[PDB]
């Protein structure tokens, strides 16, 4: 409260780590249906059903342009690029499987960089 901090957890290398991940993210085989923004004109549905889209470019372009306040905030935008694949594609399809794998990958990277 005001004037009764608690301790100062140092977050001057946050930027660097989180695009250290997002490097290994961009890298994973799987990454592919993840890369680049899901065509709005040509995937029928998508446009409705997924309200904010979400894509590694995408995280990579805010991460380099300062539009993360914080690793929480970045932490949203990927987690939000695999919960939009749980919604719009079967578990059992490559595109559902390479999702679960990338959040698993993306997760454990996440708890050994910060946790």
């Amino acid at each position: 409260s005001m004037s009764v901090k608690k301790p100062k957890r140092d977050d001057s290398k946050d930027l660097a780590l989180c695009s250290m991940i997002l490097t290994e993210m961009e890298t994973h085989e799987d990454a592919w249906p993840f890369l680049l923004p899901v065509n709005l004109k040509l995937v029928p549905g998508y446009k409705k059903v997924i309200k904010k889209p979400m894509d590694f470019s995408t995280i990579r372009e805010k991460l380099s342009s300062g539009q993360y306040p914080n690793l929480e905030t970045f932490a949203l935008d990927v987690r939000l690029v695999f919960d939009n694949c749980e919604t719009f594609n079967e578990d059992d399809s490559d595109i559902g499987r390479a999702g679960h794998n990338m959040r698993k990958y993306f997760e454990k990277k996440w708890t050994d960089t910060f946790k």
